[PDB]
């Protein structure tokens, strides 16, 4: 009956789902890994029926591994590439030991008894990728590119030889490009399988950063039991130099390497490369350092000449999410753009001329899912119903729009290769997770998962319920929030309040989707829990998000104060027992809101918080703030240091000491500022932990610490 | 009339004293620094009369400094060496800019109007020392020895050329020798002024240790404002290799350097060198790695031959106090030895034969003050009155003992060169500093300082008072303690208790001497404050101190638990509100005591605490524990990690992150062990702070944090 935090932290209430869903090249089937990671099994998109087991570690020949982590198909589906021993590096990068598995059917009529072969005889590999004809795989290892020719006995050749850790990266981004342009690979085959292209990152002049590593626990780093070690990598802080970047091509036949003569500012960016359907056209996406001029080039991989295809210019900045929504077709390509104030889908000719604006209106297109070359329909997700929701839509060749989603909430689709079917994952405030198979019209073909068991289990517990609300700030802005109330709620009682937020640019926490979290636990203890997405958050167009430009944090903190004030006007909240907390930008926002000047907060917890933007990285910080050289006044007003003497309420600072994202420096420097100001506060510092602060009992310990801090300090 | 924490942390109640007292060669006078640091003044030991100002910042010619830090007298009485700009390195090492001040008299007979001279035209100097005839000064800079010849234009020469930071040190000890053998100089002139002797430390193969540095404040390390830095030095942890050491001599006339052919274990120590009165005999003190075999050699600085003079072995270990109580006379020398279970004074001939044991009884000799060659009398300090006290004693040639000190408490003497007078600094629980001049029967000749003004100031405040008590443990051990009750105290009421201790081997906190501390402040807030010296503390003989040998912490923690249990039996103590705290070893003991298994503590604070002895340095740790591989089961039973699952009560961990003594690693590794056990605790980590955790507002912030933590956790 009573909600138990350990059940929350252990994932007891995580809804059933399907992991490792990979659509097959035929457009009719998908595959999924079995629960134990022993098998890859093929299922029908049209019916959900199991077709056959495609791969099985207990049937494959020469298979030394017990489990695998992930897999991908070759483009024609005749082979699998299977990843084992996946070892994360940063958020998106990792190494793994990959294996090639052919799917030819055997004497007995099964595909499961074939010989598995190593991708490489050397060490683990990064970002392997098939050629369009499936005859080659390129991968990166020790910052160099390698090429394996599957029709040549898996013969391996070395494409680059100047890769050097902390100096030169070939085919993979450095830390800041990876985190802030959100990708792990800059390595492409041309459409006729004759050229490789890659970005070469010269980070030799980027500043290095190092932090200590101890032995710790979960995992214990046993070589460090007596003397600590360290982790060193290149990380440019705001205004410092970024990697020098070049686009290079490798002629597979002739072994010749060339550099594309790309017009680009000396301090500009290349967020992505992508070969088109035209073997002579490599797309190169570029940004200026202000990140407000997105210039798309077509490079000839042999002549090295580049032509400007289009420029998308923002009055503020271009956002990273546009880059992976550019999909190339014969004769056309897609683009997401906020040029009219809202994220919308645009359809261009391969000559760079706009063919049509596919979507319009005061809502945001979230994902471009694809163009059906058969009938000319476009598929995409959008929040047209409401900033809180997401639905699947289709627009036919004549401009007719159809909402495919059957239920209102959060619909996440996964389309078949042919766009004929898709798997839908649906959630809302009281629907944990419904997984369905659907046709092109959105009609439900089969319910795979309804999580009735979880629903039954949860029925025996007293679970506080989320509800949405809106309110108007004193200057007339309407904000979306949710409120979770304790059991036996009464408007004649007086409740303490915990505010949760994240508040970062373009982000949203107030969404019609299901979850049980530490906030639910606090509500079960008798707290009213509230989350409001203030100004600067996403879902509501460019004007709402980018009104923070060049002076972030300030308006967001005002809107959190406004939220506390609105709550204080309610007869059932105790105005003196309002707490606030958050993680990452939400931790920074805890600091900014508690030192805003309006003394509304009794207590707060800041987890892994940036405290001065000069400590954070170039691409993210400068996107919103430009450089400290150009915007000293903005950095001043956005710093938590500047307003620290106005800190009001009992503060707990939490940080992982091995945080490669928001450096522990942020906490150490800010703590010392508070010491010299004479402010008293609490700390919890986690050994060897990164931005996610997890491992072993860490998460349970942390949320118990947060629980007790608010119990004691509210 | 309430005590104010700021007055305590600002040192408002520091008693008046006398700085830089040096006895002059005539045996009749001493010099001292003026209280403002602008003058050096000669006084009479017999009368206290001010004889003359010897040096005056405002009278010297070409004197560019306004104050100075310290000074030394040339043995020939013709010069001062004055130190300015003293810049600490570790506990005892420092640089300073030194000046030679001639003491010639002018036409008006005074010494105050001479032209001051620089010791060196180069950079700041370390540990300058005069030759016996006063014509030469040797000093250390950049790990090399330099020689200044005052007879020949202050001509400077370079004695060693191989000194190199973190590799080779000439004439000064490495980190662990300085900290744990308690000295800063290994540099000596022979009795006839012809030879220099020094220890050369080769720490090239000692492991490096590094910790981060941030910008911080007070001081701000400005180059680290955007990117942190680091501090690196050599620090051998328990069982790791120590410096390779040898004794070298330098022939001042011929410039020949020789190495003494000293038999020493390959892993042994040379804690001191000291030239005797015989120009051909250099005393070299050596230990084995177990530190239980003290071998005294006489080295011939020209022939390099060494002869073993004396071997003193302990069943446990030899203590640092012996080294600087070896004083050399023509034909004799002194030694303190615990061979009979108590530190006693032994008298040897220069041939190495024991002449006699001078002192005896069940008490400890603390300082050997000197031998009066005129009448054969010995002067020393001891705790014969009580482990709590220290008095000055005299034993004549016949063996009659006389106690010189007039008052019972803590008597610290400084004798004239003839041993005919001494200056006495006296304190007890009710007496801040009382400074007198005395003759060698102990008779008070003059009271120089009695601190009536401080007494007056304190009379206007409600000051809790210490009083001594004893109690017997359940095992029958009688322990000494003090107890400070609020000035409100009544046997009617029940009080919370704060226990303070240090508890480290041979230390004592329960002493008949005056102080006002944070403990005084807590008592003034209504806590009963108690301190007990458990087993393993000093002052009670070798059996009582060294019963912890090879398994430290364990018995000390039992005695703190016994202390809490005794207090819990008292009718005026609330046994549910007993807390404990300490710093350094006292922080380690807080951890050990709160996890002893008997749940007697409600809260505790561990400041800068060692947590596993394998993290701490060679000389200290191995003195009590030997190495980890020799004593694996002792290191396990002494580790705070082993018993952490029994931690009971609310704990606050405090640590400076730049602690070069007890590494922050101790706290980070122990915090993580607690996280995985699921124990809740608070933290306060101070950026850029060392073992003393101070700087700007730091101490006031830290003791405010300690105060509130106990107030809130009771």
């Amino acid at each position: 009956k009573a909600l138990d935090l350990k059940d929350i932290t252990s994932g007891r209430f995580r809804p059933e789902n399907i992991q490792g869903v990979i659509p097959m090249p035929d457009g009719e089937h998908y595959t999924q890994m079995s629960a134990d990671g022993t098998q890859i099994i093929k299922y029908s998109f049209r019916t959900g029926e199991k077709v056959e087991v495609i791969f099985d570690v207990n049937q494959a020949r020469e298979c030394d591994f017990k489990n695998f982590d992930s897999y991908q198909f070759s483009p024609d589906g005749d082979k699998l590439l299977i990843a084992t021993r996946t070892t994360p590096i940063y958020r998106h990068s990792y190494t793994a030991v990959h294996y090639i598995y052919p799917l030819k059917r055997n004497d007995k009529g099964v595909t499961t008894n074939n010989i598995i072969e190593r991708l490489s005889d050397g060490g683990p590999q990064q970002v392997p990728v098939f050629s369009p004809d499936g005859t080659m795989i390129a991968f990166v290892r020790d910052n160099n590119i390698f090429l394996v020719k599957l029709l040549y006995g898996n013969s391996e050749s070395q494409v680059t030889e100047d890769g050097k850790q902390n100096s030169v990266l070939n085919g993979i981004p450095d830390w800041v490009y990876e985190e802030e342009f959100g990708f792990n690979r800059a390595l492409e085959f041309s459409a006729d399988n004759t050229m490789i292209a890659f970005i070469r990152f010269d980070e030799s002049e980027v500043p290095s950063y190092s932090f200590p590593m101890f032995a710790g626990e979960a995992p214990q780093i046993t070589p460090l039991k007596d003397y600590p070690g360290e982790y060193t990598y290149k990380y440019p802080k705001a205004g410092y130099p970024n990697s020098k970047v070049e686009v290079r091509t490798y002629d597979i036949k002739s072994h010749v390497t060339r550099t594309m003569k790309l017009p680009i500012d000396a301090d500009g960016y290349i967020p992505r490369i992508r070969f088109t359907k035209d073997a002579s056209k490599l797309a190169v996406m570029t940004l200026n350092r202000h990140q407000d001029r997105f210039d798309l080039y077509f490079a000839d991989p042999r002549s090295t000449l580049c032509k400007l295809v289009l420029r998308d210019e923002s009055p503020y900045y271009i956002k990273e999410n546009v880059f992976d929504n550019i999909k190339f077709y014969p004769e056309t390509f897609s683009l997401l753009s906020e040029r009219d104030g809202f994220s919308h889908l645009y359809w261009y000719s391969m000559g760079g001329n706009l063919i049509k604006k596919v979507t319009n209106g005061k809502y945001e297109v979230k994902d471009f899912l694809g163009y059906d070359e058969a009938d000319g329909s476009f598929y995409y997700t959008s929040n047209e119903e409401s900033p809180l929701r997401k639905a699947v839509y289709k627009i036919d060749k004549k401009g007719k729009k159809l909402k495919l989603s059957q239920r209102e909430g959060t619909n996440t689709p996964l389309f078949s290769q042919s766009m004929k079917y898709y798997m839908n994952k649906f959630s809302n405030l009281d629907t944990p997770m419904l997984v369905t198979l659907n046709d092109n019209t959105g009609k439900t073909l089969k319910t795979l998962i309804n999580n009735d068991q979880l629903k039954q289990t949860l029925s025996g517990y007293a679970i506080p319920q989320k509800e949405f609300f809106t309110f108007q700030t004193t200057d007339g802005v309407t904000l979306n929030g949710w409120m979770m109330k304790p059991a036996n709620f009464s408007t004649s009682k007086k409740y303490p309040v915990l505010m949760y937020q994240y508040s970062g640019p373009g982000s949203q926490q107030v969404l019609d989707t299901w979850g049980i979290s530490w906030e639910t636990y606090m509500a079960s203890l008798g707290y009213i829990v509230v989350c409001v997405d203030g100004r600067g958050t996403g879902g509501r167009g460019e004007a709402f998000e980018k009104c923070t430009y060049l002076k972030i944090g300030v308006k967001e903190a005002k809107d959190q104060v406004e939220t506390a004030l609105y709550l204080g006007k309610q007869p059932y909240v105790d105005k003196d027992r309002i707490g606030i907390w958050g993680w990452s930008y939400g931790g920074y926002m805890t600091l900014m809101s508690m030192s805003e000047g309006t003394p509304v907060f009794k207590a707060g917890v800041a987890v892994a918080a940036p405290t001065d933007w000069r400590f954070y990285d170039t691409i993210y910080t400068e996107r919103f703030m430009r450089t400290p050289k150009e915007n000293a006044e903005g950095y001043k007003e956005s710093s938590a240091f500047t307003r620290a003497d106005k800190l009001h309420g009992n503060l707990l600072l939490v940080h992982g000491m091995a945080d490669d994202n928001v450096h522990f420096q942020n906490c150490a420097e800010y703590a010392e500022h508070l010491v010299q100001l004479g402010k008293q506060f609490d700390m919890q510092v986690y050994t060897n932990r990164n931005h996610g602060i997890y491992g072993g009992n860490t998460r349970q310990h942390l949320y118990t610490r947060l629980t007790n801090f608010f119990l004691n300090n509210l």
